[PDB]
């Protein structure tokens, strides 16, 4: 690359890892969408919500591909592992798995920031904080709040009205 | 499933295989998009075209997930294999690889149609013909035509003007 | 909290301290507003200006309450001390007191950033820089410029015209 | 003050006490807003309601500051005591605390009216009746009705649907 | 009067006195208007302001004539005394004279309220509070603030700019 | 300055050096614009592009002068050195010199961030990251991509069409 | 140049000198802009005026660069000398220095017109009269009129109101 400047191989490699982490998260949410689309589960607003989350995570991955290109790094793809489950259990169990995924993504992004900081990558530390860390703490808060509300509404009628009310 | 009717396990499994085929194709096009976004290749209209193709292949996958759910089948995810290459070569070679992928997708859809036909699935034979086979012969024709135009324009200035003129 | 991640008790505590600092600053500005609303002082644009500053400082406090909630910290309220004075003196003296308060708010925000940095809170260092430090240097600059203009316009007619012209 | 006429020191003092009463009530509601914004409570419409009540109580304070200035009295600020609790308990417990606060505010306003009446302040008795006592009986009725509906809806799903339905 | 009910001769007479008080105040302001319209004084916005105040005072009179009629009292006109001066002196002196007049009008309206109160005229006490005591408190505040601003702006250029700036 | 706070002489001096660096870059682009405006070169879109780049670099200088003033630093101008060349050679040679200039500018901004960081200037580190480092990596990427496309289009007809196509 | 006709080396050289004179005048006005943007001076309309004058002088330079190219001359850049001062003193002193710079610009333009006239450059004599001499006498008149008005308004309140009134 004629452009590449103050961009360490360790950071280039960590961005490639994070690209895979985001594509995997997209895959998990696509599977959770399919789950709520089952004809014996049939919660369309939750199914649509997880599809939007899947699209957003794919967007996280492609934005990191774009900054890799801007910095003059080379994207290196890895297998996208299938999610841990096809069947995600109750509404609560699925939102719990989602909170755990968002906390894992955040842990991974904090490690990426740390590597960039260790290598004095003044551009990429700010890029990660602005474009990733801010949305990540809002997503985790969102999922924690959904879990409080799913438990409060309770199974059955509460899950039915949660689907109706929550994603207006 | 209370809905499932005239829907054979062999057909449900074939639909799951095709979902993975389409997700794999989405991944290949995402990789080709990154290739043309390299700062030493820098054909942005071609990079945008392959991103659009990646989006479309993901749509093929999610629409098969939808018809799996409509028929009362259950979606089962597999690993999405990394693409065969990260380096796709020249404009011509990338479009040739894309044509090969579209013909592989078509071969897989024709096999899916044949399994549905063998099991007397009168809904799914028509669904595959209308929603997949028609689009697939159009996609293959588009890629054959792109290859003719890339060869005609030729390397260097032709590749530059193909990027400028063919997608606008 | 199911959300709380990489959020140290020291940072949670310092955010609670800064909430009180901002609520105190809001109170000081409310008192300065009442001063210029006195029938024997009667500078209505300055009174309105200090009320707007009071509103803005209360917004600074409530925004920190929101980020405390987002990070999964717990808000803890303290008494809001009455301002140092009820009589704020001349236009110049009130604006000098306001500049001192803005500099004290900034010193507190820089300390909060320091604590976040020491605890490797990569989210909150950026949050404080973006949402607080940038605003604070523009506030301090605004008050230094007001003070330059009050001095230039001078006591009596200058104060009357400053009130008429400076907030229009 | 060149304006001050038929305005007794006892009434001036009682208006300053009431300004502190309203600022305290504003703080209580700000604290209740934080409680319902906790990620493990997460009743956002209730949180926004208590923030609006906090804004309204602050407006009650600033309107009494304006009439203090109009009558030629001098505003004297006191410490704003922290609320009795940071942790306000159930929806019902918070709304019961709010009703008790509104009744305490009303008792303090009736005492203020009483002092104005005792001193033949024909302007301020009418001002208190029009601008405070009318609003205060409506607010108390509003809170009594909220409590009736919270009890009717009941804990769990009722609290979720009260938050969804009551503030729209 | 077929209408007259709970309306004492003492209150009827006090309303007729207040009508004369308001017509006198209108005449004073008309005289102050002429003063500032002198070709050797030539403060057009102040002259227009005092003409507006003269119009308002006549409105105070005619509104009291209307409520006299509504209550079934009979209007009894007295001479309108010429104002104390034709030459009102400086801007500050005219505004001081204006404030004294507003305070005198206010004392007279509080006495009228007192008479209505003594006679248990529950309609007229409230009418006087709403229609007269509120306006009078704002007018007295207005004139006190004008005097503070005349004093601040100072003589000569300050008077010229007070005329330009103070009345929109 | 009454405003200046946590703003070290070394940082103030470094901001002044960076103002000169940006003004020098503006001059270089102005020179390159004149080169492509020569009647024997006559590539008007490239000439316009380099004039826009000159305008942008001058904006980079004047924004740094603004933040110097906000922080209470004092602007100190130095001579703006004439560019290294008046004759910038071929389209490729000019764009290669531009890339080298952007990388030099980036090296200077990274040094400036480093000085701010050493002096614990929490405001200015973030300001440089947000306002300078982000744009600088995008500019460098843009110039690397221009060079790839100039080489691909090739000399003569390619340069003619590059000028026609690349800036439209 | 295939275009160059009736264009003497002495005139080509003098246009290059005048380009440097205009770029220098732009730099002086940018410095004066920074001076009025100081937090202890804070005359924003004057700061904006001098920034507009800096932009105008840069436009004078780029317009001469364009006529150099039209006539088939070659632009040759020289160092842009830093202004005489960073600190320009009072409002009057700044406008006095501006008047002197405009008079120096005019002397330089009249010398350029003289050289063109001596070399019988019938195009460039008219070009300089129309595009430079007409604007130059208007700019000198404007700066002489500003100085008259700055002295009339006087230092302190006059400078404050000159900033408010003169550039609207
Ligand atoms: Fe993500
Ligand atoms: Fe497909
Ligand atoms: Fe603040
Ligand atoms: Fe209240
Ligand atoms: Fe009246
Ligand atoms: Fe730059
Ligand atoms: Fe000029």
């Amino acid at each position: 690359s004629l452009a590449r400047q103050n961009y360490h191989d360790e950071v280039e490699a960590a961005v490639n890892k994070q690209i895979n982490v985001e594509l995997y998260a997209s895959y998990v949410y696509l599977s959770m969408s399919a789950h709520f689309d089952r004809d014996d589960i049939a919660l369309r607003n939750i199914a649509k919500f997880f599809k939007e989350q899947s699209d957003e995570e794919r967007g996280h991955a492609t934005e990191l591909m774009r900054i890799q290109a801007v910095r003059g790094g080379r994207v290196a793809m890895q297998n996208i592992q299938k999610p841990e489950k096809d069947e995600w259990g109750t509404v609560l169990e699925a939102f719990e798995a989602a909170l755990a995924l968002e906390r894992a993504n955040n842990a991974s992004l904090l490690k990426l920031h740390g590597i960039a900081e260790q290598r004095n990558d003044a551009h990429l530390t700010n890029y990660i904080q602005e474009k990733y860390l801010e949305e990540q703490v809002h997503s985790i808060n969102e999922f924690a709040r959904y879990i409080a509300n799913i438990k409060r509404a309770g199974p059955g009628l509460g899950e039915y009205l949660f689907d109706k009310e929550e994603f207006s």
